């Protein structure tokens, strides 16, 4: 392997080992003299990194440093991430990745990923053909319209697919060279970016004409034409309107899913499932109120229904336990604000009185669970939280909007205002909370990073062609089944983040077993031990020998 | 022409333009899609850099950032340096480069330059053959034994040749692809480094056996075998003993000089020549006392003698005006401490009383000029400075040792203690000094950076075979002739550092004319207008077109 | 889209177009000046070739010239073959390819294919990894022990897999870059080659120990490990013993078949099927006698049985109609010479009298069909042919051994000696025969070239995993079904060789339809129109544009 020799082996982060290149590799591959005499181990290199990181102060500075390593020594980059994924997650992922995107054009050094603009319409294939890797298996694509809860960040949104894919590898051991981050640039409506001299995209408002849909269509076709019709394509951070219609339009034709609708749905469900274990509350007494009625809300709601239905409840009965409150208020039949086909099943006859605020909604409906997915800030006010604590003995409060500043409420607020009776989870990380009575609560992170890595690995290994909703239901069950009784008592609704790697692999195994049982896997020969197969297929951050095969002839 | 296309053009800092690649270049060279849709100008890129630099706090942090750009986008790296060489010089050069060196193994990211170790003895040519560039014209090599005034830093000393060559380009417009930084590693005697797990060299004490001389010989031969007998080889930061030995051994065989002996000699002389003009002092009344008697002292003294001789004094008369005081004391006939052949000419009959300290030496000898070049710290104590001010109306005080902490004294000390009557210069940069009467004094920097760039350019363009001392005498005159009377009154002993680029080119022009007039140039045909020739040959930081020549046939 | 520019595009035969590179391609790809100013069309190039070929005299000289083009301009090479496949077939294939193999080491210029020797045991994967093409779909491998009817030619046998693969492309439009010729070198028993200074293989007798089987196993594993478990592997020219055991050993584990046993079996049957339509003979009256009882005889006999079975006869009944006569005589129960399990079904109770010669066998058994497949020369003597003509009104005589000198008899001999009453076919080409009465007979060529190209294409496009005998039965029917009534009357037992391209495609079409109907195809999505799918997938000899995609941005 490795056709290149000389300087090019050092210039390419995929092969570059720095001083880890052995003496023999250096002499045989023409590197002797190009590196200091010192021969180092990956351990020493990782030590050098941690030593430097410790001296840094701002999260963004740390983000620039670690992400920079991905462009110098890929193996080391993942070794570093794997050394302590929990402490680096907030840096490479939410919330810092949100900060990085808002200033993407200012911290730019080297480009990452594939960029496809509306000005390239009709020539996307040639762009796809310029990507250096021939064996792409997974794609995470965004158009930058709904970056987390930050809004339209245009091409600055590329930091998201890059980050997601980094996690594909770090969490599920998916091969880096088989991952392709993609940014579709059709312009941006963010006035600030349009006047930013460092903006990385086209200086035009978003093209919302038929050319937009045609470009996306060309994208889907170009990607599958070169890499295969089963190439995994994960849509990420697309605006509400486009997110749904593209999922419906392509889910039966391509191997695709939307992380914000389906991935977030699975993590949220998983958390709810864990809470049900600690509370043992009757599915009939469940009253769920959503703050928001978009990608996440509808995604989570539908998965919840699927769960209730396979648990002895009719689809209609299940849907009736779910209410939604968007920017215009409670979704009730006959309201002024629009209601599409997706929201209809959750739009019920108006209650006795109509609420004006989410607080009114909580007091009127008396929900047992409250889920925040509006990406609009601290909407779960202290009064909202108190109401939930007065109405329920153990209220379930989920503040899922990212990044942190967009979260509906903090762990501190939830645990304190509910006297430690709530079951809380958030999308962005919060440290443990200690109440005056000495009890310490460790908030879980209901973020899709717990789901897309394992699901991606299973789909890829099984050569799955299409992803049904039932696949996410299974992932949700696979995630929650990994929680130990001790962890439940700790108030943890999700396995510890420090164990994300093994958790993701286990989810992968559980999903592959599900795919095979339901004829959705197409690999030959079919491995007898699915668990062993998945584990044997994972990419390792350990250095590989680049030495040519030299041997004696008799 | 460019033989590479695709990703490789972006991975090679020599060609990479970042978003400055034009639409045509991207499409024709297979980069479309690998870069953000945005097309930027070098101006915007430079702005991004300055914007980020401004937000940084420590010099070392800045060093890491700017030097990192040399490995990402070479054109931008030099553009950045050219925008404000005066404010960046302290970061990429002394004193920060000294700090960078001391922690080279800790800040390591990518290797820079060629490394040749004693363990590679007998295989140096193969290492030289690994260097990617085929047209090397200049080499700056060190063995790291005498890095500035910091001592033995071993392989960590590579930062020096790297910095020096960055200046070849930034100051004289010498092509970067024609420069080769070299570090000779024969071990190190620095105990701390030998126990440092991040050390970049062989873990052994310096090899001072015949094998050392043999290795250097192999180095000289290998470099010239591949690149040519006239390849410029600048020895830098070698220990005292080796420095002279190798200069004497190779100067008539190769195109080589020692920056620390000759380069420093020329800049120091230039300072003295400038002082000459501000105070109109008679060479007969010139009494010079050196603090130190090594590489710099001997180099400077020899050049000063050549200057006085050329001005009507006999070699003997001139040498009689020069005294040296090393770590053992005053160099006087019959002293216990050793006196070699180089020092003999400046070793006079012991005076009335023998001084214990440099202060005593000043009071006993009553020198009019004091030159600090002992690389040992603040040896020009407040009392030494006062003595010079009491003995002389306008004392000349030079504290040339680098980095800053090793300087004999600060500019503030010099100007205040002499009540603004001294003519001061230092190797390391000091800001302007304001006395209590409100007078402002701007200290000049007598650092060889004002000399080696211009001399290198001339020697390279003229294909000069060997460098005589007279070439440095000329460079010294060329440097000082650049000062305007206006500047002289401002305390200026050297042209503004902000004008280092034009100063170097002009020095390059004067030296080339000197080389031709003395049959030391071998270029043909001989250009009629030397100034025009030199200016046309300089490398520019502006991006070049990478477009293939496409055109219609008739 | 190509990743190479400059001279390399010309040095690589896959991309080199010679003077066919357009002006724009030359200017944009950096070829301007490297080619004569002239811009040519493939037509002109093909004209130049035919002009030169016409002036050549010996077939071997022509072989060297045409095969040389495969290493200079691949597109042109196939254009040339496609221009007149019928007149060149005798040159690149049998009989000339046999002559080329006999002196392969003497005409050597450039290597073709992958070579794996017993001395590489344990390192086969590294060899396989050295092959430049990443998407191999088909492999033709030989160990050179049974090269045609020429015997053990060792590494000189490489000429066979190379020729077979040229035909994969020329006849079925299979992509050249997806084909891999392989020679397994375990030594050779050919004493003449062991003393030949130009031999291209290991100088040792064949290794017949366990190491041989292990090397073949490593080969199979290595190829599939790198290219996929469904990679088509066509065994070619292996010795009798090895041919069968490897087919039995791997046919259910890998996608593999043996051309000599199965390919030849299908062509033969095809001819017999055609003959049955010209003479309308009831197979209860067909008595078949084989001259030989090896790879071809057993392969043909087995397919014949399968054909009679699906046509209303029991396996027992069908086998009884088949007799075989090898180098020891008639295969009869209780004979001295060995009879293995494959021959047992065709070994019957000795007849009234036991024949000494094949002639005696003909007179005693009175067969209606005689199939020569002993690779031992003119065993179908004039007396043998006369006997078949006196015993049968329309005797079927097949002389299938290659090359020409090994054929059991010529077309001239068969037609003349049977007074034009025989239905004849041969493995090697013979010109038309005109009898004294003016009748002209055109002998058909029952060579596997009519089968492997079409079968290979179907198996590749259908991602078939294993090849059953039924596939060859279908291929045989597909071949004969293409004969037109007018061609039957001509004495044609096979479609004209000049139409082998379309004949191969139609066979491929029929075989894929058969694969789908029998759940042996694994392609997604499944094309609705198989015929259209196959034809659209074929590689074309027309030059492709190598121009980068250049366009204007709005
Ligand atoms: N101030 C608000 N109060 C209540 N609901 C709001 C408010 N602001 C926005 N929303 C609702 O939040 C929903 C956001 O939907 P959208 O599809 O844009 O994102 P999402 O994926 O659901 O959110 P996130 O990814 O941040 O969890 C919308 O239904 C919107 O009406
Ligand atoms: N403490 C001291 N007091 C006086 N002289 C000193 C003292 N320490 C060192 N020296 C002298 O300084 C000289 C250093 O010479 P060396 O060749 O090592 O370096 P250099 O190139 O002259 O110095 P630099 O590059 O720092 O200007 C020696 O002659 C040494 O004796
Ligand atoms: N002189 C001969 N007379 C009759 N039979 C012979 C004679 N010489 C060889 N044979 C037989 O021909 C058969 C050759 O079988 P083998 O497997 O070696 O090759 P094949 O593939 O059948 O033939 P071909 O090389 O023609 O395709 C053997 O059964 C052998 O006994
Ligand atoms: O430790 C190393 O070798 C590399 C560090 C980096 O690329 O930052
Ligand atoms: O401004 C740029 O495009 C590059 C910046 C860097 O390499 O730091
Ligand atoms: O969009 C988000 O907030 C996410 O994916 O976590
Ligand atoms: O050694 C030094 O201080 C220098 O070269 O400037
Ligand atoms: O072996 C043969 O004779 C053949 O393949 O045609
Ligand atoms: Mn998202
Ligand atoms: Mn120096
Ligand atoms: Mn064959």
């Amino acid at each position: 392997h490795i056709k290149e020799k000389g300087k090019p082996l050092m210039l390419n982060p995929r092969t570059n080992k720095g001083m880890a290149f052995t003496l023999q590799e250096r002499q045989m591959l023409g590197l002797q003299g190009l590196l200091p005499p010192k021969i180092e181990t990956q351990d020493i290199q990782a030590l050098r990194f941690h030593r430097n990181l410790k001296k840094m102060t701002s999260p963004l500075e740390k983000y620039i440093y670690i992400m920079g390593i991905q462009e110098r020594n890929e193996k080391l980059f993942y070794r570093i991430l794997q050394d302590d994924i929990e402490s680096l997650m907030p840096i490479v992922y939410t919330p810092t990745v949100g900060l990085a995107c808002s200033q993407y054009g200012h911290i730019f050094r080297r480009p990452k990923g594939l960029f496809i603009s509306i000005s390239d319409r009709g020539h996307v294939r040639s762009i796809v053909d310029n990507w250096p890797e021939n064996h792409v298996k997974a794609v995470v694509v965004t158009d930058g319209e709904r970056i987390l809860g930050l809004g339209d960040l245009g091409v600055y949104g590329m930091g998201i697919p890059v980050g997601k894919l980094c996690l594909y590898t770090a969490c599920a051991g998916i091969r880096p060279d088989q991952c392709l981050p993609v940014c579709i640039d059709v312009g941006t409506d963010n006035i600030a970016l349009l006047k930013d001299p460092f903006y990385m995209g086209l200086y035009q408002k978003r093209d919302r004409t038929q050319q937009y849909d045609d470009l996306i269509d060309e994208f889907m076709k170009a990607i599958t034409d070169r890499y295969g019709r089963n190439t995994l394509i994960q849509f990420e951070d697309f605006g509400n309107h486009n997110a749904f219609r593209f999922l419906r339009k392509y889910r039966e034709k391509y191997c695709t899913f939307n992380d914000d609708i389906q991935g977030t749905a699975a993590v949220a469900l998983a958390g709810l499932l864990a809470a049900q274990k600690v509370i043992s509350k009757p599915i009939s007494e469940h009253k769920i109120l959503f703050l928001g009625a978009g990608e996440a809300a509808l995604g989570i709601a539908n998965l919840i229904v699927m769960s209730m239905v396979e648990n002895g409840l009719s689809e209609q009965e299940a849907q009736k336990k779910i209410w939604m409150f968007d920017k215009y208020g409670l979704l009730v039949k006959g309201r002024k604000a629009k209601i599409d086909s997706y929201q209809e099943p959750f739009t019920h006859s108006a209650p006795e009185s109509i609420p004006d605020t989410f607080e009114d909604a909580v007091n009127i409906l008396k929900p047992s669970t409250i889920i925040g997915v509006a990406g609009a800030g601290r909407l779960f006010t202290p009064d909202v939280i108190r109401a939930m604590a007065s109405i329920n003995e153990r209220p379930v409060i989920f503040a899922l909007s990212n990044p942190t500043a967009q979260a509906e409420c903090t762990a501190e607020e939830a645990y304190t205002l509910t006297e430690g009776r709530c079951l809380f989870a958030s999308g962005s990380p919060f440290g443990p909370v200690k109440l005056t009575d000495g009890r310490v609560f460790t908030p879980g992170q209901g973020n899709n990073v717990y789901i897309f890595p394992g699901v991606a690995l299973a789909v890829i290994l099984c050569n799955t062609r299409h992803i049904s909703d039932s696949v996410f239901l299974e992932a949700a069950k696979a995630l929650t089944s990994q929680l130990t009784d001790e962890e439940l008592a700790q108030g943890r609704l999700y396995p510890p983040l420090a164990n994300i790697q093994e958790v993701s692999i286990n989810i992968a195994i559980k999903v592959t077993e599900y795919l095979y049982a339901n004829k959705m896997a197409f690999v030959y020969p079919e491995p007898e031990d699915k668990a062993k197969y998945v584990k044997e297929q994972t990419w390792r951050s350990e250095y590989d020998s680049l030495l040519p095969d030299v041997y004696e002839w008799p």
